[PDB]
């Protein structure tokens, strides 16, 4: 659309390079504001991890179904993922955090539901600490996705 140069599988593995290449020069409260802000479509593309999660959501392609999935749910349904996904954080997967952080994403892409968790997600997030899960497994997670979504 604007900005990829060429297919998925060099972006991915460009972004995900980037990524290991400048995550130290992140201090961690910026990168949880940076990781928010993507959360409530107010993306910050000069991160690289933010770019990688965006990448991510964009190769994944599932907008508009989730988009209907999330309108069919009740409070206490989205309670529930918000309660299931946020523990990613505090655990050594990565795959299951850039999960949390797109499951996040779609939830706030709906308007009631924006309305009543935005402030609380963006106070919890602030408090995480990922670098070093990012720093561990970013490269193979890239080759994962790459597998599971690309040609």
């Amino acid at each position: 659309v604007l900005g990829y140069v060429s297919d998925m599988h060099t972006e991915l593995a460009s972004i995900s390079q980037l990524v290991i290449a400048k995550i130290e020069t992140i201090d961690n409260d910026i990168l949880n504001k940076d990781i928010v802000n993507f959360i409530m479509c107010r993306s910050n593309l000069d991160n690289p991890f933010i770019s990688f999660l965006d990448t991510v959501y964009t190769i994944i392609d599932q907008e508009n179904y989730q988009t209907e999935l999330i309108n069919s749910l009740d409070d206490n349904e989205i309670i529930d993922c918000i309660v299931n996904k946020f523990m990613s954080f505090y655990k050594d997967n990565l795959e299951n955090i850039v999960d949390a952080i797109i499951t996040l994403k779609y939830i706030m892409n709906n308007p009631d539901f924006k309305t009543t968790y935005a402030e609380v997600l963006g106070s919890r997030i602030a408090d995480i600490d990922i670098k070093q899960v990012i720093r561990e497994n970013i490269l193979q997670l890239s080759n994962d996705i790459r597998e599971r979504y690309l040609g």
